[PDB]
């Protein structure tokens, strides 16, 4: 089997991407944030504290003839941005772009933190990291990809995120029309539960490439690119007037600037992020200070190849017995 679904930016900045997902019988369609940096599929629901729902579409398990309470199971997750959610668990039928999993753990939120409530466009998350990070207790649950894998034509999914435009998540096949050149594959460590790999270096604009190992994670659920402070300083030094602001929480730059590109290495191959992809707009409405899309990872403990980096590439998440990651230009 295969599946193919369009993913759409939630706003004009590409802060996140939503993909329609069918849950239950008859189908209830929710728009989920596919997150290769976590491993829980959770949704706003009829059980969510009413004051914490503000415009989201909810899953109502009592209206699904295939929903079953997973007795005794609870979940609770806290994300790197400080947001969180928790609740109980049902199993139900879940379909993405024509690909159907029966018996998928659907984690129903009883509580969500303010940032989820305040984002009316995201009805939940669909985790695509390794199932060892799933938070369901006392019996850990598998991701949608792990449950589908045996049925797929090939044990892979691909992320093709758009810049200010829709893109695609495919499951079970590699669309050879969706990228240019060849796909360069690179080793993955699953030891932390993430799609963790080592970039071979970077360049700023037309500058020379610096060969240096940068260990980080491919994370569709993080907006920006988070890299070591040395690398980030070298980038922003090429932008007149750019500075790190503790009050804002990162590097800012004059909105009048033209940003240089940023290149990262994948083996001997190179992925070029155009400068415009690094502009996240005014820090507050009407400001002439703009927020940068490349930020330091120094306070995080890990480097994160988020959407800023991933949307410059066609990315293969290869879930073979020995997982790997593939990157192609597009
Ligand atoms: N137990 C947790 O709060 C938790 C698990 C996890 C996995 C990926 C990303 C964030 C996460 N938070």
């Amino acid at each position: 089997s295969t599946g193919s679904a369009t993913t759409t930016p939630i706003d004009s900045l590409d802060d996140a991407y939503i993909t329609p997902v069918q849950i239950g019988t008859p189908a209830q369609t929710l728009n989920l944030d596919f997150d290769t940096g976590s491993s829980d599929l959770w949704v706003f629901s009829s059980e969510t504290t009413a004051s914490e729902v503000d415009g989201q579409t909810i899953y109502t398990p009592s209206k699904s003839t295939t929903a079953k309470l997973l007795s005794g199971a609870t979940w609770s997750i806290s994300y790197g941005d400080g947001s969180s959610s928790s609740g109980d668990v049902y199993t139900d039928t879940v379909s993405v772009g024509g690909l159907t999993v029966t018996g998928q753990a659907v984690e129903s939120a009883k509580k969500v933190s303010s940032s989820f409530t305040e984002d009316s466009t995201i009805d939940g998350l669909l985790g695509l990291a390794f199932s060892t990070l799933n938070t369901v207790s006392p019996t850990q649950q598998k991701t949608f990809f792990d449950n589908a894998k045996a049925s797929l034509d090939s044990p892979v999914f691909t992320a093709d995120l758009g810049y200010h435009a829709p893109g695609t998540y495919n499951f079970g096949f590699i669309d050879t029309t969706a990228y240019t050149g060849s796909i360069t594959y690179t080793a993955v460590s699953t030891k932390q539960g993430f799609w963790e790999w080592t970039s071979t270096g970077y360049a700023v604009g037309s500058g020379t490439f610096k060969s240096t190992s940068i260990d980080g994670i491919a994370d569709t659920g993080t907006t920006l690119l988070y890299l070591p402070a040395t690398v980030v300083s070298a980038y922003w030094a090429q932008v007149s007037g750019a500075k790190s602001s503790s009050s804002v929480g990162g590097y800012v730059f004059p909105c009048s600037a033209t940003l240089p590109s940023f290149t990262f290495g994948v083996g001997s191959a190179r992925i070029v992020i155009p400068g415009d992809y690094i502009d996240f707009g005014p820090i507050s409405t009407g400001s002439s200070s703009c927020f940068g899309g490349i930020q330091s990872s120094a306070g995080i403990g890990i480097n994160i190849f988020g959407d800023v980096a991933l949307k410059a590439a066609f990315v293969v998440f290869n879930g073979a017995t020995t997982p790997t990651l593939g990157f192609a230009s597009k």
